[PDB]
């Protein structure tokens, strides 16, 4: 049996190595990552990788590694797929860490826009978490922490941390975890997985896949919403992208909305993700 070198960026930034028959499943992978994670709800994770565009692709559990990677070095990342929306109802506060860890790389990259005040806030429950009750031992009126906060750092986002890590005293990791979550989980762009594309006049648009619904980003003025309930069928071809929507209160038929994607490739990454979001949205 010929086994190849698997490498898996973990949420804390480390580096898990293993290896897998070379005609394994994505499951096969997945499952030994999340053992080494001691992670029980896996079906909110998955696996990516990285093509020769360096574009993040989702691993499929149910195909062969090879045939997905094709010429790609075997290095993967472990990544929440599907964001829950009510991260209290996770039964493993292990799955709330992950998902914790997840959010923060989504905050530091800019993924996930946040205010000032709710960058503190949630940098304050890292800390509590991370470090437990402040201590003025370790940070000065000069303190700068070694925790990430946001896609650009400033002294007055490091104090105002430290003034709301203050208020934690007595916070376990577990409680500062669900804290931090309560308030992530508000945020506008929470669990939206956004795509580039033109609409059908050739306007830049994107497109958002999440666990309510499909979200099309025209301007600041005017953010189309189509809850799943709405959404009748999704389909692609060559590179174009359209949405099947039912009939509204004054329509006797269907309206399609067609979208261009880049490429092939990239109409069929939307559709897949819109696909596994709406079966997500089913079992809720
Ligand atoms: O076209 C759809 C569809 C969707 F993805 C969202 C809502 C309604 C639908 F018919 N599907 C094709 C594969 C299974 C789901
Ligand atoms: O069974 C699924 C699921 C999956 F296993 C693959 C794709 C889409 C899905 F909804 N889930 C259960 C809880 C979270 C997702």
């Amino acid at each position: 049996p010929k086994s190849m070198q698997c490498k898996v960026i973990l949420l804390d930034g480390s580096e898990y190595t293993c290896d897998v028959e070379k005609r394994s499943r994505g499951q096969v992978l997945f499952d030994k990552v999340c053992e080494h994670l001691n992670l029980l709800e896996k079906d909110y994770f998955g696996l990516t990788y990285r093509d020769a565009e360096n574009q993040k692709n989702w691993l499929d559990p149910a195909k062969e590694i090879k045939k997905q990677v094709r010429s790609g070095a075997w290095h993967f990342s472990f990544n929440v797929k599907f964001y829950p929306p009510d991260p209290a109802q996770l039964s493993e506060d292990i799955t709330r860490y992950y998902l914790c860890l997840q959010l923060r790389d989504d905050i530091v990259s800019g993924r996930l826009p946040c205010s000032f005040v709710t960058l503190a806030l949630l940098g304050s429950y890292t800390v509590q978490s991370e470090l437990g009750d402040y201590d003025p031992d370790e940070c000065g009126s000069d303190y700068i922490s070694e925790f990430r906060f946001a896609p650009n750092h400033t002294k007055e986002l490091e104090d105002k941390v430290i003034e709301l890590h203050k208020s934690h005293r007595g916070m376990t990791p577990a409680e500062a975890e669900m804290h931090f979550l309560e308030n992530a989980k508000k945020l506008s762009m929470y669990g939206v997985d956004l795509h580039h594309a033109k609409d059908s006049e050739g306007v830049e648009i994107m497109l958002g896949v999440c666990a309510s619904g499909l979200l099309i980003y025209r301007d600041r003025l005017r953010i189309n919403r189509f809850a799943w309930p709405k959404v009748l069928k999704i389909s692609y071809k060559r590179n174009n992208f359209y949405i099947k929507i039912r009939p509204g209160e004054f329509e006797q038929f269907e309206s399609t909305i067609g979208f261009k994607l880049p490429n092939h490739r990239a109409a069929k990454r939307l559709w897949k993700v819109c696909v596994e979001h709406h079966t997500f949205f089913r079992l809720l």
